[PDB]
């Protein structure tokens, strides 16, 4: 695989969302998985809506602003048979009444891929196949004050994750890190990034929950 790899170089990734007060980082992370495997597929980016996923995945097992799974998502898209757009379906950040309209669909899937639990596969699949949805330990005063630099908690548990977010690449500094999008808004962290310590023992959990929409 190569050293580094950044999808956002190559249009795959949309600008950064904010979830406001809401537990819908889940469908942030489903929408930007699946927005970057509609890009390679049909060369076109379009965001897409987490305010659908929030009000109708929950027959899946999602709790709109209460939890869920990206998995659940993927799967409710491929029941549905398609996804609203961010711009047909708003985010409220606050479930509602399932709107869903097929005619302003313009994503789908046919399932989803676990990735195996190592980061060595989490690497491949980055390298391979796009941005990829994954769950990290976000749960410390560490990571809501981080403004730069390679993210380390020494306090992190690659157990529980509670914090669904979107790998697009990884890296090293000149001390490696995965480039991570968050959902929290462009003025957290680095314009919404934040680079998270890639080969050490599988920091905070983040390659124990990954995976990613097939179209
Ligand atoms: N322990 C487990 N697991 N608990 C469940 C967690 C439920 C849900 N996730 C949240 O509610 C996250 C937790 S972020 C960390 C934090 C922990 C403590 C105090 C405070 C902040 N909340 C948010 O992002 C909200 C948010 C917080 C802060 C600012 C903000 C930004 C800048 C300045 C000031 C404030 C802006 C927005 C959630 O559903 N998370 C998923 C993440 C995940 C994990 C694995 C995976 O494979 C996919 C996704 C989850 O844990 N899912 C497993 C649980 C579940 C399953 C089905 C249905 C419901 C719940």
């Amino acid at each position: 695989a190569p050293r580094s790899v950044d999808w956002r170089e190559k249009g795959y990734v949309t600008p950064v969302k904010n979830q406001g007060q809401c537990g819908s980082c889940w469908a942030f992370s489903a929408t930007g998985a699946l927005e970057g495997q509609m890009f390679r597929k049909t060369g076109r980016l379009i965001s897409l809506s987490e305010q659908n996923l929030v009000d109708c995945s929950g027959p899946q097992g999602n709790e709109g602003c209460n939890g869920g799974l990206m998995d659940y998502a993927f799967q409710y898209v491929q029941d549905n048979g398609g996804l609203d757009s961010e711009e047909s379906y708003p985010y409220e950040a606050t479930e509602e009444s399932c709107k869903y309209n097929p005619k302003y669909s313009v994503a789908n899937d046919t399932g989803f891929v676990d990735i195996p639990k190592q980061e060595k596969a989490l690497m491949k699949a980055v390298a391979t196949v796009g941005p990829i949805s994954v769950a990290i330990d976000a749960g410390h005063e560490s990571f809501l004050f981080y403004k730069e630099g390679i993210y380390f908690e020494p306090d992190c548990s690659s157990e529980d994750m509670d914090h669904g977010v979107l790998v697009v690449g990884y890296g090293f500094e000149s001390n490696k890190y995965w480039l991570v999008k968050n959902s929290w808004g462009e003025e957290w962290g680095m314009g919404g990034y934040v680079k998270m310590a890639k080969d050490r023992r599988n920091h905070c959990g983040i390659a124990s929950a990954a995976s990613y929409p097939t179209v």
